[PDB]
């Protein structure tokens, strides 16, 4: 309808300003010592976090435009965790320190497209200086200390990591869900991980973490783009009198077969889980025969004249279970047998034998490893099952961001890396003068998460940033403790991989507002 | 929507308001002498009471940080109350003296971490300084002056508990219902008390309690995860039939099967009650094993084919009575023969015998505590109805009361207890100064609920206080009374559990409050 | 109901305002370097573009004049944006420029029709100039720059659309759509296109292309207007038993048949999606027995008795896919056998032969062409399916500025060709003074897009336009490296169709509000 | 009375829209196609001035921080007609470009006292620059170019002004008065 178009100035000054109180309110809670953000939790009592993520998450500014800045800054920090699993805190708080200065520097008159090349160019220049800094990490100390600082100091999620983290190799499955009792347990299943997002966000029957988890489920494999809900309705029936969970990896459901089997969800017919089907062509048909050979199942497709109208109970796939998340899901502990598993395996590496590009061996090597390998189970004992859920999504979240570490590297924790390739750059430079102003703003930027740390923890930034810039290596400041100290001795480790998504993004962000000139929003 | 965000000192200064306006609310009500508060019970009358829970349950700021201030005070104080049933208003009263103290500390300019890390200092030290102090509650007349004092003087509570008490042993099985005449009744009989909450709020047929009770009820025992209502429909009807109310011991309903069984229990077809399952698969089936040797009924498992649809009305368990609360369900008086649950209890001392873990012989002498010990019934006698539940109700809150007693001790009453503790912790001191700061703070809240229940009485708190802090021991002012004396002597007794809850309660919530930074709300 | 009426001196002036408020939000974004703009998602994140057909869509001012001058103004841009698939921005520059010096033509006291009289000489004459100055673009590495940058700057999408240009030739039929996996493939299936645009915009189940895409449909080759739903209601049934999609050919469906398969295309029971039938008469049955030869289907009329009730499933067509826009329809390897196809071409060959008029004879050779050529398939390879189908949008709008290209030649880009063509029409003079003033307001149009480009590089547009109208031929600015050089050795061309049909249509809505005179809105 | 104060950017702003607002009323008014300012009066008939100074003297705006920006650029005017007579216009264009250019510096960080001083060293080296770029002025023809252009390009004047200069001299004095004709 009609709507509302800030030009310019104006438009930039409403950025700012939203970005500004978004910033506070989630910066508030970086480091280990930040503080209390009060969430007004609807009716109920108000929730006193120190999670970033849910401050940034409850925030929506009344103003139109600056609210619309405050949930583009949000959404790059929710960019940042996607890829990394950690620093949102950390990209919000480099996102406003770019913004705060670079949105300065164009009301000053300076060229917005000479501050985004500048930035750019220092970020890109950080980004290798952290990849030179980054230290492997594939000794278990190292991945358990990532796991706690990832886990918000805890020593059990980090060692527990760890432990998963070493059985199965750096490059295994490994998955997590809740213990018996109130002890952990390592086990390793014979299952598998596929690319394979819900298809509806209503599938999801756990909050706190965002995932569709089924108990001794039913694979439906569809080759088929499914249109219509007609034609599994027999199966639906089938399922619905074993009463086991269904989950179907097709091709893309699409039209009311979807709203019919979302509506589904809400009347619990069959704990109803979609996903889309991996692969392409040859691909998809190979991992589709994995699957099934994996489950114990047959692959039903309408092109070999297999329809879904008669499909059986027998046809159907079976596990121990299945974990559903927006990007991937992962079939744990499949009924298949293991001579057909091994039959599978030997005729992929026979594949792999026969193939001549690079791609095809490579392709074909991933698919024996996701079948040989399984997935490593872990049963955290908590107490309770608000404990069992709390720590579960503690230790998955540890647990990517011990993945990108060993994937990445690690350096050292509490913004020290980004003040040691801040000391680094120092010197660099650009085209023009603006650029080198843009390369300013960054490496202030780089400082300003060890910064926000030492306020939270009410010591003074300024004297322990000029000590820690004065150090060398991985000299910091310990915050938990309060005192100096070398980095990685004290365990604050932080993933290459998260602190480099989060500068990156945060990057981004900045020279899109800094670039920005017009803003259209409804009218209030 | 849009939301209003609050940062920094105008954050704290409406938590203060909001706080001191509960705890104004509340605080006039502590003590024997406290005043009345007049409750709009909407269209009805109003109600007066001196109980300050009610007085907190009504209390809701309009102002919206004001409001979230209050609500956290106020659910901490919920916290106290479920740890121990006693102390709710004394954590109130506590919880304002140390966050008014703390937030005009924080204003002031001192560093609200060193302010929580001095008040947590102080108030472990309290801990460990009431624990010293401390009595062992196991003679009945302490029992006794503890269950009164937990009623506001209601003498017969704390000797009926007393008596009931020294029956069945400091460790047995106590439970209380109405009786038949206007006098009160002790009887014993084999039940047992297994940890488990109703699966819905709707359940309770007692608001004055919380609480549902099933007379002559249906166990099912459930070792399966309800998900549907089809397959115990037949158990439905038949139960129906019978017209005896029906309980579910299951690992947990979920999906749609809850909500048909909440539509059922306000359609009334049958008194529906669902309780989670305690333990876990050999535990969870053992205990399964015992409820079903006591209510002579059999044990219904998926895992054995006994599937549910099958369920028939010889296999449903039967006993005299049962008893839900939201974290424990205690059976009472199982329909099974005296020699099956002889045998059952042999069979686990053989067990004991046969383990060799500190855990397993401790949890299988738990199980025969559990089964061998009976219960304790309280047919408690009163001349209404309504006098009935409220007489109940005050005997179940002191009955708790005296177990945290006996399971922590007992100290001194009317605040006398923290005024000792005070005194001796007077030399404590933190890292820094502001950590100091913070004990004093802590200190003087420790003086706080006494003055408060002085003024209550009109004297002047002042003088009361140095009196009180002048003696020694137990030495304090009988407020009832209004004349000092050894607390002990005129039965003013506190369980230590309830003080030390109260406090560490009121601790956390006054940090939470100090630490916190920012507030977010929804717009009005 | 009640409507306000502005006149004369008023209403121009709210359109200015309309136009300038529009016109800024758009040009914010025209050349590579454009701003970002951000429109309100609603509820989600902002979307940030520098796409000017985004920004203009979006943008609808309050006041309703000014909403209707910007109205307007866009909807020009959008004749443009059809008419040549680029240079909307261009369009809404151009236009502004006209418009807000014509408008003060206007208000200084200046005659309208004399100076949309000279805007219109000095368009024409630009038109002329811009034909002349067009070089024809054959080869495909013209084809691949014209690519490039309509797909603003991806190389890739330049690259395919001339590989697949020079394949099929210069007027050859051309499709896209998503491949396998990452890779792209480029074939030829044996099929033709045909005008027909879609008879419901709720037919349209690709929001980013706006065209319905059917895989593997039945072809209902009717020739008769379709106003009921039940004599083709056993098709109907028949096509959901058989499951693939549905299209009609019929000449229109309108009315009671219209809304029961638009009912049906939310309801989904077939993939419902009818367009027109092109031709008349004897055309109209000759294209239609043309795609029944082609999908192997039999050409179904009511004047032959062929009534729709008796319509079987042998008798419809089957192709493997088809795609339908709002103003074409394409099918893509019809089902029919080659040889049913080689008799068809050669009877319309022989058709040719007896055909005397030009007419016929070019009428009939566009039929063989469109049936022999057959519809080249590029399957464009990206890793994500969003990518997919932002890659293939890009593809096909570069593809049909390509063809807007080699059916009208080349210019020099960044608004280098205006430059030259208002350098070579500065001597133009028309029948009175006030012609020649709107001859002088066209020819600063003219300059205005490559002064906006050079004001969003953040160079001072002055200079820069003083050096290109400095430069004869082809120099210019390139924008991206922001050095000066020869456009077309550079690749910065323009296809010619898009710079005359932009500014065709600017200096038409310029015209149309410098000739109005009274407005009438619904009153606020 | 009570006092607002504006800190930083916020004042600089304020006073550089002041600074704006007498610069763009002035500058209006600058080389042979400058155009007129009517200053209305509150006795009498509105002037139609091209005099930088005149304009610049009856600017003064609601706002207080912008009108302190406003008198203080006044002065640039002032002071140039009260010294050389002329040039007023210039010297107020000068001023808002080293204005809007210093603010530009001052935004960036630079610290505004050596911005202060490097612009008093270029200005000094500048006169030194003039100083020695300058020749005499000395023949009648030179004069009534001189005048001419100072009388916004009427030839007129300053032959008449080279005419009055050449019969009183250079001791002789000239004054301009009101006169009767045409
Ligand atoms: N003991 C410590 N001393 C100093 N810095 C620490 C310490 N532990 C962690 N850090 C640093 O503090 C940051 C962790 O803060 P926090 O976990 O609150 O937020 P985040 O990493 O930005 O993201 P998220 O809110 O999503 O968890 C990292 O930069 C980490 O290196
Ligand atoms: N006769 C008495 N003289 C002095 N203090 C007393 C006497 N009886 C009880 N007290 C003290 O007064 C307090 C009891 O007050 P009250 O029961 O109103 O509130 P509470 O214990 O804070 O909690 P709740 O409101 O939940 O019952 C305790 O601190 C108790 O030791
Ligand atoms: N590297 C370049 N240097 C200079 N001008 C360029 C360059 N690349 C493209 N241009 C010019 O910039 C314009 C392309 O801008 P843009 O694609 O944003 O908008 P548009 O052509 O008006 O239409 P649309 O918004 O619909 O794509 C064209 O005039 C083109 O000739
Ligand atoms: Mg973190
Ligand atoms: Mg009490
Ligand atoms: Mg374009
Ligand atoms: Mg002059």
């Amino acid at each position: 309808a009609a709507k509302d178009v800030k030009f310019g100035n104006d438009a930039r000054v409403k950025m700012l300003r939203g970005v500004n109180v978004l910033a506070d309110a989630v910066k508030v809670t970086l480091g280990p010592k930040g503080r209390n953000v009060v969430l007004d939790k609807s009716f109920g009592a108000p929730t006193i976090t120190k999670d970033g993520v849910s401050v940034a998450r409850e925030i929506e500014l009344e103003d139109k435009f600056e609210n619309m800045g405050a949930q583009m800054v949000k959404e790059v920090a929710s960019k940042a965790n996607d890829a990394a699993g950690d620093g949102t805190t950390t990209a919000t708080v480099l996102a406003q320190a770019i913004i705060t200065e670079g949105l300065k520097a164009v009301a000053a008159g300076m060229n917005p497209m000479d501050l985004k090349r500048g930035i750019d160019k220092a970020v890109t220049a950080a980004v290798e200086e952290l990849k030179a800094l980054s230290v492997p990490c594939s000794d278990s100390k190292a991945i358990a200390q990532v796991g706690t600082i990832s886990a918000n100091s805890d020593e059990t999620v980090g060692k527990l990591i760890a432990e998963a983290m070493d059985k199965v190799g750096k490059e295994g499955v490994i998955t997590v869900e809740d213990g018996t009792g109130l002890q952990d347990e390592l086990d390793v299943v014979e299952g598998m991980q596929f690319d394979r997002g819900y298809l509806s966000p209503y599938f999801i029957n756990k909050p706190e973490t965002g995932a569709v988890e089924l108990e001794s489920p039913f694979i439906l494999l569809a080759d088929k783009k499914i249109s219509n809900i007609r034609e599994m309705l027999p199966v639906l029936e089938a399922v619905a009198k074993a009463g086991k969970p269904l989950l179907i990896i097709a091709e893309d459901v699409e039209g009311e077969a979807l709203a019919t089997l979302v509506v589904n969800t809400m009347r619990g017919i069959v704990k109803v889980a979609a996903v889309k089907a991996p692969g392409f062509g040859d691909r998809r048909k190979a991992m589709l025969q994995d699957i099934a050979t994996l489950t114990g199942g047959t692959v039903i497709s309408e092109e070999i004249g297999m329809e879904l109208e008669k499909a059986t109970l027998e046809d159907l796939g079976q596990a121990k279970r299945v974990v559903i998340n927006k990007d991937t899901t992962t079939i744990i502990d499949g009924v298949g047998e293991e001579a057909a598993i091994q039959g599978r395996v030997a005729q992929i590496r026979q594949q792999i034998e026969e193939a001549t590009s690079d791609y095809d061996r490579e392709k074909l090597q991933e698919r024996v490893a996701k079948l040989a390998g399984g997935v490593a189970v872990i049963k955290v004992g908590a107490a309770t099952e608000v404990e069992m859920k709390e720590k579960k999504a503690r230790v998955e979240d540890a647990l990517h961001a011990t993945r990108a570490a060993v994937e990445e590297g690690v350096v050292a924790g509490g913004g020290v890396a980004l003040i040691r390739v801040a000391s680094k750059l120092a010197d660099l430079r650009g085209q023009n003068e603006d650029q080198n102003v843009g390369i300013k703003v960054a490496l202030r930027a780089m400082e300003a998460p060890l910064r926000q740390i030492v306020l939270n923890c009410g010591e003074e930034p300024s004297v322990v940033a000029n000590t820690v810039k004065g150090g060398d290596g991985n000299y910091g400041y310990n915050a938990a403790t309060e005192e100096y100290g070398n980095m990685i001795d004290m365990g604050i480790l932080d993933p290459t991989k998260v602190t480099r998504s989060a500068l990156q993004y945060a990057a981004s962000v900045a020279g899109l507002m800094i670039t920005t000139e017009c803003m259209v929003t409804d009218l209030p």
